[PDB]
RNA sequence: UGGCGAGUGGGUGAGUGAGG
DNA sequence: CCTCACTCACCCACTCGCCA
């Protein structure tokens, strides 16, 4: 069918130090209403960011009745997540192949609750590398980290 | 038996801090 | 783009420990 391309990103100032700030991106196109960048809840993280920003894209998808989504992220623990691991977590209890609990169990669980009824077409953006989409949600990923959760 | 911690080797990609 | 210091968490092995 007719598929709408939208880029996502997460972002997180001081991932992994003392005081880390994580904002979403989403970039629909050049002056699109429904770009945003805002910060994330919860646990400020880097790998949450990635998760939860394809999850604002999404939603945001549904709300304008659109079941076919070519969605870029340089997320390749998002992608793998969602298109191989979650099949397989939710047979296994949602256990790492160290035999641990998935740390982001939650935000997988969302996001695969996100997924249903929709055609994704899942796209890692090379990081760096002329994308302008990935660019314009990079800093919209930024100015959501500066606000507050 | 059931949990957990720390490492080593390899891999996938990301997110940073101080600088210039 | 460069240097130096890092975390985020998955895919796969392997080694050492701690609990009951």
């Amino acid at each position: 069918g007719d598929f709408v391309v939208v880029y996502t990103d997460g972002c997180c100032s001081s991932n992994g130090r003392r005081r880390p700030r994580a904002g979403i991106g989403v970039y629909w196109g050049p002056g699109h209403p429904l770009n945003v960048g805002i910060r994330l809840p919860g646990r400020q993280t880097n790998q949450r960011a990635e998760i939860h920003a394809a999850c604002k894209a999404i939603e945001q998808a549904k709300t304008q009745n659109i079941n076919k989504l070519v969605l870029y992220t340089n997320s390749m623990f998002t992608i793998n997540g969602i298109t191989n691991w979650v099949q397989g977590w939710k047979k296994n209890g949602w256990k790492t192949s160290a035999g641990k609990e998935v740390i982001n169990k939650e935000d997988f669980v969302a996001l695969e609750r996100l997924t249903q009824g929709m055609d994704i077409q899942w796209m890692h953006v090379p990081g760096h590398s002329g994308f302008i989409g990935n660019e314009e949600a990079d800093r919209l990923a930024r100015e959501g980290a500066k606000q507050s959760e």
